């Protein structure tokens, strides 16, 4: 239904401050990040540099944005210019995130936001054992940029469902754990996840 | 050719035009139609798998709120695609940004349907082994909305596929030997919901 | 008239009318008639050359002008032109149909407004053609062709009409050009019914 | 919440995002520090390195100052609601590509830090990155536009990759002030100078 | 004095009408343009083409934009955008002017306004020579790109004395001669653009 769409939109327009983060009571905003490896394009030994593509699934919630959605829409898309979004970063990466698909949110009737782009970007990490059994275990780390953990919370196969059959690599196993950083810069403590992604040379 | 007559219905789209939300009416998904008019294929590497190809995406879809009577008005106009809603399509495979090479402007015409067709110019992973054989090798680019599932988008091929390499250009060191463009479903863990796309298969040699 | 030209008040609200009357997405047909839109190519560097992709990289001025008479003011003792920012303009939507890299625009985004209505836009344009370099080598030269049209107005709206580029080409580039020739053609594509124009630029060079 | 878009508010009804801070006839005193995390490719032939650093930057602005007794200590902002020093690196060769998401925090006694992830290419001496002593590259940045009298500049194994090709000796960062021929006035300006070497 | 600064930026803007050139009285904007060579990257023989890095040192005048400063700041820095500046370009350039720093003009109280961006950008000249003795002589010509002579003159500053004076040490090319003058440009129709005719004589170390 299309006007029923429309002043959703409308709706979450009006309540949602794109530049406030979302608590909810005085608890920090949990934020959901998954990447999904898509491809591997370029690998460097010797320089230790990863080129890579991957689908950033990440989730959380913005109670405010709910709607009753008995004779309505459960879902939208919106553009994340109207909405607020995590300011996620990957502390290893050594290019600019290159977003390859439309800036499209999903608000869920419940207040749920999934926002899953595709990005191709490159990282400085262990690119040693590439061309063997084991293959190479590469580490990058995503975290909020300025938010600390109080303010935000970060939290989490082989991927096989989404990684391409015509990449010169195959991936081993990809795991994702939770780990703080603190920095002589900042007194308050960081959350970021750890992404171990571990690939050989097909 | 009335110029007053663009002008209001120009007036009248963006008055009515919801850029950010799905035309869709009655309580049916928006009917897209894409298909990919292929121009030149520009490098090919054969290490890496990789492709960067040029192709007109003719796009085709309907919003009947903007019709408008044209007996006696102009029958279509351009209207800069900021303007309109457009269908949030992806190629699933790419590997670069879709670079746009022309003016994104698209036509209005006066029952409502709208035609997108930029030319792109993107890259692509995908089956590059064969490129130097006589068969060839076979590219495959999926596209389909990235964020509406089926219920609320559709997406199909265009009716006519004769075209597909009819506009190659002759000075590619490439040639095109077939191209099929067919309708295929795309279900995934994050989302329960089903995505439609087009997969578009390219199978293309070098002279 | 020249001994107002200068008057900078003028000139100001010369562009407060030209903003007023100016729908920067509407083309300026006049009476019942195609907008006449004159293209002319000045080509200034050829840059990259290869035989094997046939591929050409290349710098030229895009000479482009048309005429909006709703623009059109009595400059007897007022600036007979302006420049103006052609986001404030109508511009042509033309596109080079086998450029395979995107218009580099490398001059400042100013069009000419006259008095009399016409409008001159002249970018310096750096881009990448898919075109016939076979022959660069030799006396004869090769023969790259660039066809340029409207790309979403047919023929009933936007219509396009058009030397040795001695004046413009650069002395230092490692080719020359023997002739730069430029025809008129009009052609109906697979996806609609109506024809559109288009120009088509033979620039025939070689390596010196 | 309510009280975070309430500051934020605040912030933008006072700030003045064009007009530098200056409180008491003082010029403002910006803190730069670089936290240099990779050296990406080191060409010896040209004298040029590609580098990614956080450049650590402070500065105060009282006016944006709130009582936080009961209300948040700081918040984030995007630059854009925010007056930013227009520093630039002199010897720089390309723009300065920034990584990350460009905000600042807001601290409630007006505190100003941005710290941008940047990627940039620099002309400097790379004579010796295959030597023991290593080279040394010197990066000058200060204000573009604004003299001594309106801006003044003052001023890493825990940041820096383990995976890099190179290893960092020794980073310095001394002031420096400089007058120019353009302009009468004197600019200040930090030398970060950077010893590295190749493993 | 701070409050005085915001005071001169919002009299500026409600001045200064950023896409109408400053002609005071009925004669063309005086606009003195000299380049400052910072670098030079790249160079290549074959192709005739030189990478360069240079501050564009840009000057003129506008009087409407003046204050008195008896008691209040004798300059401001303004985002260009808030100002006209001139629409310069370089005549042979092959790449669009990589601009590398903040894009503010400072803007003096009696109408002064420079503009000093430090800019990365390639050209197409002669670069026969560059590994002799001698060196080669590269030639850049900037003017206005749609603004003839009657509306803008572009002339050099005064000072050129300095054009390889913050040139880079660790440049693999070195310069042993600049020249900047005044040239003019005329074309099928009677109107000339003025511009910078800038000589660069360089060669490799
Ligand atoms: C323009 O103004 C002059 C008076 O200065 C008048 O004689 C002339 O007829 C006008 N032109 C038109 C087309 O109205
Ligand atoms: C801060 O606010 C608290 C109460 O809200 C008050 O006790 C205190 O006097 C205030 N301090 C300042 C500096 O305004
Ligand atoms: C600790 N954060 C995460 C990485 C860098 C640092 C940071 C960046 N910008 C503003 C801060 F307050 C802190
Ligand atoms: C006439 N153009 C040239 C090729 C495709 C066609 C076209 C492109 N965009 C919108 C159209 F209506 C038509
Ligand atoms: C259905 N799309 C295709 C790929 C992934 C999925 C998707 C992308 N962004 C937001 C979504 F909700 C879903
Ligand atoms: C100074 N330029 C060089 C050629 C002519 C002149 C010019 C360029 N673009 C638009 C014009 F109106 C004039
Ligand atoms: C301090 N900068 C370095 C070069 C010149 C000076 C400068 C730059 N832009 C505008 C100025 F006023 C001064």
């Amino acid at each position: 239904d299309k006007l029923d769409r429309a002043d959703i939109l409308y709706n979450i327009r009006q309540t949602s401050r794109p530049d406030v983060i979302p608590t909810q009571r005085d608890r920090p905003v949990a934020v959901s990040v998954s990447l999904k490896f898509i491809n591997i394009l370029e690998v460097n030994e010797i320089t230790n540099e990863v080129d890579v593509v991957f689908w950033q699934q990440t989730t959380w919630s913005d109670r405010t944005l709910a709607w009753n959605s008995s004779h309505s829409p459960d879902q939208v898309s919106v553009p994340i210019s109207s909405l607020w979004v995590p300011d996620l970063a990957a502390y290893n990466a050594i290019s600019k995130p290159e977003v390859l698909t439309p800036q499209l949110a999903r608000v869920v009737s419940d207040g749920e936001v999934l926002y899953m782009p595709s990005i191709r970007q490159r990282f400085s990490c262990d690119v040693s054992g590439v061309d063997t059994e084991s293959g190479a275990t590469c580490r990058i780390k995503i975290g909020s940029w300025t938010h600390h953990s109080r303010e935000i919370s970060v939290d989490p196969s082989d991927d096989s469902e989404y990684f391409s059959q015509y990449s010169r690599f195959e991936i081993l196993d990809v795991t994702q754990k939770k780990n703080s950083v603190t920095y002589s810069c900042c007194p308050e403590a960081y959350e970021d996840v750890e992404v171990s992604l571990n690939f050989r040379k097909k």
